[PDB]
């Protein structure tokens, strides 16, 4: 079942299109956030991709036709594309567009200088005690559209709408803080059926404008959890997410869209240093295998390349696919949405997606936790400097289990790649989980 979707940040429509058939549709992936396919200004730098010029797909990702045939390969793969949208603004000063449009002075092709708010600036005070200032001014320089102008919701929803035609079948809305509810709503209104939505909007808490203005509209992105989720795994102990959620004050699970870092709160955009990345190596691992496992939200895998701590550089200089050579793992893309972990923590999801409870909730009062999703599956965590050697109580079948996060089951499942969990005549398991390790079964990964 699907439950899960990654974000293949700065990929192109080509590697889009082949990572869907070899892997992501195989594994189970819903679907891909892809980086913006408008139109943009000229430069390396990843951020060149929020700042539109036009509505044509002509990106770095690549053209209309290759973006068409990424989206229509993709569906026949069984796997569905989202396409960050920009809806608060437009490039800033003057230049050129990687279509070979040209503006300037808040004038482009398709907008005119009365199509933007008058020019102010957003000062970082604005967020605590003006949402004004938040919704009207310029964010970072970037001309603010007007979204309350007919016009305005017209071009953007024309723009979703032909999105649709071409089959793609979800949107973000980027910097939706920035941007009057009222005004998401009245563009909706103009949008074609109902596509899966979900907003960008960046609330800690104590903001002018908060995110629950946006729960009806669409999912909303969850910063808390990502934050959180980091700061427990780094400084605290696991033993206190036995009731992570809304319990912590989270939004509503259903509204949710929760994570463990993206492309920005990885470059300390929405995220102090206490966020995991794949830096971390194995406590990515880890704090991932968690948020897969955990009915929370609707988990959103990340996929970056290592930028060498430079955080305005770009994508790699290299496909990911380099004439039948894979470049992941190593200096370019990291590509962590294969690493066995996560992938198998999006096995597990799938496979436990009839049972979102959380079950024999277990603990050794500090950083070793256990969990099960009903009879459908079971697994735990250890974070301490000793072998987890308890006994759990779970309420699956008794038999062989394949252990999901270190290999699979075969084809006549009788046999696993990985190591084997053994559940007893009555329901327990007798863990043996070395440090910073973990496991995870379910009923669809049974032997014989
Ligand atoms: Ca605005």
């Amino acid at each position: 079942t699907p439950t899960t979707f990654v974000h293949l940040f700065e990929w192109n429509w080509q590697d889009v299109a082949q990572e869907c058939e070899q892997y992501l549709g195989p594994k189970g992936y819903a679907a891909v956030q892809v980086s913006p396919p408008n139109e943009h200004i000229t430069g390396s730098q990843w951020w060149t991709r929020y700042q539109p010029v036009s509505y044509e797909l002509q990106s770095r990702g690549g053209n209309r036709a290759q973006f068409i045939d990424m989206v229509n390969r993709c569906s026949a793969a069984g796997v569905d594309i989202y396409v960050d949208t920009l809806i608060n603004h437009m490039a800033a000063g003057s230049g050129t567009g990687t279509a070979g449009n040209s503006f300037g002075n808040k004038s482009f092709p398709i907008y005119s200088p009365q199509d933007f708010h008058e020019s102010c600036t957003i000062n970082n005070s604005d967020y605590g005690n003006d949402r004004y200032r938040v919704q009207n001014c310029e964010l970072v320089g970037l001309a603010d559209l007007d979204t309350a102008s007919n016009y305005v919701q017209n071009t953007i929803a024309a723009y979703i709408n032909d999105l649709q035609a071409i089959g793609v079948k979800g949107f973000r809305f980027d910097a939706s803080k920035h941007v009057a509810a009222s005004d998401i709503q009245s563009l909706m209104a103009k949008v074609n059926g109902s596509p899966v939505v979900f907003q960008e909007v960046i609330d800690q808490g104590g903001e002018a404008v908060g995110a629950s203005e946006y729960l009806s509209t669409g999912l909303v992105t969850e910063f808390k959890y990502s934050t959180e989720l980091g700061n427990t795994f780094r400084n605290g102990s696991l033993a206190w997410l036995s009731n992570f959620g809304e319990g912590w004050g989270f939004m509503p699970s259903s509204s949710a869209v929760v994570f463990v870092d993206n492309h920005d709160n990885q470059r300390g955009h929405g995220g102090a240093g206490n966020v995991i990345t794949f830096e971390d190596g194995r406590l990515y691992d880890l704090a991932n295998v968690f948020m897969l496992a955990y009915p929370y939200g609707y988990p959103q895998v990340m996929s970056s390349y290592d930028f060498h701590g430079d955080t305005d550089a770009g994508g790699p200089n290299v496909p990911v696919h380099n004439n039948g050579n894979l470049e992941c793992f190593a200096s370019n893309w990291k590509c962590e949405h294969r690493w066995s972990y996560i992938a198998g923590g999006v096995d597990f999801r799938n496979n436990t997606a009839d049972n979102w409870a959380v079950t024999n909730w277990w603990d050794n009062t500090n950083n070793q936790i256990s969990f099960g999703r009903g009879s459908s599956g079971h697994m735990a965590i250890n974070k301490e400097d000793s072998t987890l050697t308890a006994t759990v109580q779970t309420d699956m079948a008794s038999g062989q289990y394949c252990n999901v996060l270190k290999g699979e089951l075969s084809a006549d499942a009788k046999s696993c790649s990985g190591e084997v969990i053994t559940v007893n005549s009555d329901g327990t398991i007798n863990l043996n989980i070395g440090a910073w390790d973990a496991m995870a079964i379910h009923k669809n990964a049974k032997l014989n």
